[PDB]
């Protein structure tokens, strides 16, 4: 971090946090990265070890109307105890607490107990009552501007050319609408949606590795919304394919094999279902079965819509990002799996 933001900083945290932040030097304030990017940074601001009494905070400055939205949901999933606290709001960012723990590796997405957990909670976000639109038009409003970016886009580069135009040669405006039919005929009730439930998004917490249900904090709700909860459980299964930890070009790696199969499909809804309806529990065997099947199918659509918003969403990443990404190769293997997952599914 260049110093003279290494200042606000500073300022941010003596202005902002309380206790020993307020009666604090500039020369006893250390903060390091977490993550660049140019958007959405992090980083950790701490005490020396020598100062008596919270010792560490994270500070995150966005970078580039969505601004309002973002920090009151922020707020309010704070108060609730759904969210990292917040210690402080301004223009360039804001501190958040910093919660001692490790995101989740792509592998750990299906282990039983893991699986159950990320149920629950999803289930509970669901469950919460936003100040926002109840109307489900993130998920096509999304990928009509994706979309329409997408046909817009000029890339100088030859292979990026080539590329794209396989990925137009898919006649994607026509593909988008052969979605639509299918998924209007496929119900969903709508519920306040994490949108982006990946590994990357889910904390393990300090400490708390030996609870068996309750170790994990959803985080980073960027494209939290009003959506249909098809899209949420789906999202999330397809995060199952994709690890983006790898070290060399494109920097991700895809695994069509690694998508849970039915008994983990199951095992999830299982406990998703008695967390967002608290009554599910006492419903016949019968009774249970048939919501259970009906939601795989439900769930197995909308996945369908995950590899085709965020499809779209890399195209233009590719174009506009300044993160070292191999995003046109994951563009393709998410259109790769949507295909694939249009003939598992015969649709
Ligand atoms: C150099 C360095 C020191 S620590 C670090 N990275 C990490 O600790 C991981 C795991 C914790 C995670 N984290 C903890 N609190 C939060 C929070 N409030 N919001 C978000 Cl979006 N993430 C949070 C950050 C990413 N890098
Ligand atoms: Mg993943």
């Amino acid at each position: 971090p260049e110093p003279r933001t290494r200042r606000r900083a500073y300022l941010w945290c003596k202005e902002f946090l309380p206790g020993a932040w307020r009666g604090l030097r500039e020369d006893e304030f250390h903060i390091s990265v977490i993550r660049g990017g140019l958007s959405n940074m992090l980083f950790q601001c701490s005490l020396p070890d020598t100062t008596a009494t919270p010792r560490k905070v994270l500070l995150r400055l966005y970078g580039a109307e969505a601004m309002v939205l973002e920090s009151v949901m922020f707020a309010i999933l704070a108060e609730r105890s759904l969210g990292p606290k917040l210690y402080g709001i301004f223009p360039q960012g804001r501190l958040e607490q910093f919660i001692p723990s490790r995101r989740l590796d792509t592998e750990e997405l299906s282990l039983p107990d893991i699986s159950a957990e990320i149920a629950e909670k999803m289930a509970t976000f669901h469950g919460m009552k936003m100040p926002f639109n109840k109307e489900p038009k993130w998920l096509f409003g999304t990928m009509e501007k994706y979309l329409k970016e997408v046909l817009r886009i000029k890339f100088t580069e030859e292979s990026r050319i080539k590329k794209l135009h396989k990925l137009l040669s898919y006649n994607l405006p026509l593909e988008l609408e052969n979605l639509r039919s299918l998924l209007e005929s496929t119900p969903s009730p709508v519920v306040f949606c994490h949108n982006d439930c990946q590994e990357g998004n889910i904390l393990l917490l300090e400490g708390r590795e030996n609870s068996e249900k309750q170790k994990l904090m959803l985080i980073d709700f960027e494209y939290s919304s009003y959506n249909y909860r098809g899209f949420d459980i789906g999202n999330h299964f397809c995060e199952w394919m994709y690890d983006y930890s790898y070290e060399k070009y494109p920097f991700f790696r895809a695994n069509i094999r690694k998508y849970p199969t039915k008994k983990q499909q199951l095992h999830f809804i299982s406990s998703y279902l008695p967390a967002f309806q608290n009554d599910f529990e006492n419903l016949s065997t019968e009774e249970k079965s048939i919501i259970k099947e009906e939601m795989l199918l439900e769930v197995n659509r909308f996945a369908l819509a995950s590899h085709f918003l965020w499809g779209l969403w890399s195209i233009v990443q590719a174009k506009i990002s300044s993160i070292e990404f191999g995003y046109m190769d994951y563009a393709q293997a998410r259109f790769d799996a949507y295909f694939h997952q249009k003939r598992k599914l015969g649709v």
